[PDB]
């Protein structure tokens, strides 16, 4: 029993951080076979930041102009190169310690752990959602760029975002490991803000769900509802449209505790006009919407790694 | 920018996770050197589980009664004891991946990371704080006994907490490395009173203080109190007593945002009688009292 915010163990990804630096801009990499990825502005002086040209920038910069440090033993870089916004750069070893691991690209409303690490030094885990306007919510200070998101399934090692830059609203932007970034972001010390957020519908009934199965029931109501008169309700509250794909996903859920979708959806209809009145659901004043019916299946069924 | 609940990365203590077995009953160990430690009820049989006698349970095994595996490998149980109620089980191999270490017992309001296990394979790593009645509102299945909470402060490892049960209530009690239970409760399934749960005052300050250091002020005020006014208003909700102990600590926070600890209490309290009015503080619709001064500090600079 119980419901926590739970990241995946972080020990595969742990074995693969290491220090990238280059000049005195110094930041995280991911050293995976032979092969250190990094986010590219790593070559960027704070002057070259404003309006950086990378090819060119990259072109000037020699095997020897990068200092990549593996703990306390040195990796000699025979190797640079461009994948859209991350830095590849080849070393003389491979990582004895690579994982079994993928690149894949993340849909907003799915989670995932980040390991935060400073001088190639992992300090800390914590679940994300990629969110609707394609930030993370994550906690970076100074020195956290290269920073890692991943999902484990079974042995093998899901890498989807690289952190790259913090937004004025205290937000975070960053890649897929193969340098696209996620949202209307650029590598550039400029003027970027988040687009206006929205809330995971799908994941905040999940949540809903979690809280029946952990006895939380006071917001169950008689009442049924459809999607197109609930989804009139979500656009009103900032709320994403509910669809047909994320009904058949709550499915599991729905035969597990004899709430139809419809029915919790006429709960969390109730929750948006009405309000909590002054009661919680798994200790939390606010609808959570940072957990996917496969991260509350997963966490009420106690899957290993 | 940003504040999480962030636990600590768990590898040091995944390469330490193993399965004991004994009779039908399977939960995690803690493998470190030559020793696994686990909870001693795994050699408790179903008719056992009301007035367990352990030393009686224990004698009447030998070495080969408990299984232990190390992923796919089997471990040699060259030995056994029991230290309170936490069995040691030597084994032949000393762990290679054993980091540096020490046991600690922690005091209620300190903070942990759990690594949540099952079949000695991690499922999960949280962060979580010691409430004050000795529990911790854990995510905890059949199976996850044994699962151990610890700190990491640089390279060594500082364990803490060895889930040994859930109370009826949903909230589980557990021991220290060295298998004296935190709180009045003992491995027996009887009826074991959970006491009241108060929130953790200090951490609701230092977690205002963190809010004040992202740039948020709107809950202070004009007002300071003292001590004592504070803790008359704070018991009415249920918060613990703040002691001159725990405005020493909060000190460094206090010069860092230039509010004096009374002032900060002054907040809390209209905070309490107030609520937000619709505000949030660090993302939170109510007070967080699961982050320590230490904490603050360690995710906190501006
Ligand atoms: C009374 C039932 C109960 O305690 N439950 C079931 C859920 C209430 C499990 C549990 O706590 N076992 C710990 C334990 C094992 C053997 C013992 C013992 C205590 O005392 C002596 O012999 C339980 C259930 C779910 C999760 C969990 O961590 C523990």
């Amino acid at each position: 029993s119980g419901f926590r915010k739970m990241a995946f163990p972080s020990g595969k990804v742990e074995g693969c951080m290491v220090q990238v630096t280059c000049g005195t801009t110094t930041l995280n990499g991911l050293w995976l076979d032979d092969v250190v990825y990094c986010p590219r502005h790593v070559i960027c002086t704070s002057e070259d930041m404003l309006n950086p040209n990378y090819e060119d920038l990259l072109i000037r910069k020699s095997n020897h102009n990068f200092l990549v440090q593996a703990g306390n033993v040195q990796l000699r870089v025979i190797g640079h190169s461009m994948q859209n916004c991350v830095l590849k750069l080849k070393v003389d070893t491979a990582n004895p310690k690579t994982p079994k691991y993928k690149f894949v690209r993340i849909q907003p409303g799915q989670t995932f752990s980040v390991l935060a690490c400073y001088n190639g030094s992992p300090s800390g885990v914590y679940q994300c959602a990629m969110r609707p306007n394609f930030t993370i919510k994550g906690s970076f200070l100074n020195g956290s760029c290269g920073s890692v998101g991943f999902n484990i399934d079974y042995d093998c090692v899901s890498f989807c975002y690289m952190h790259h830059m913090e937004l004025p609203t205290g937000v975070h932007a960053g890649t897929d490991l193969e340098g696209n970034f996620y949202g209307p972001f650029v590598d550039r010390q400029t003027a970027q803000a988040a687009g206006t957020d929205t809330t995971i519908t799908v994941n905040v009934l999940a949540w809903l769900y979690a809280a029946v199965i952990n006895g939380d029931r006071w917001f169950l109501n008689r009442f049924t509802t459809t999607l197109n008169d609930f989804n009139l309700v979500a656009m009103k509250y900032n709320y994403e449209p509910l669809t047909q794909d994320h009904v058949d996903i709550l499915g599991p859920l729905s035969a597990q505790t004899g709430i139809a979708v419809l029915d919790m959806c006429a709960s969390l209809k109730e929750l948006l006009q009405n309000g909590m009145n002054g009661r919680t659901i798994l200790g939390s004043a606010l609808l959570e919407d940072e957990f996917t019916p496969f991260d509350v299946v997963r966490q009420c069924s106690g899957v290993t790694f």
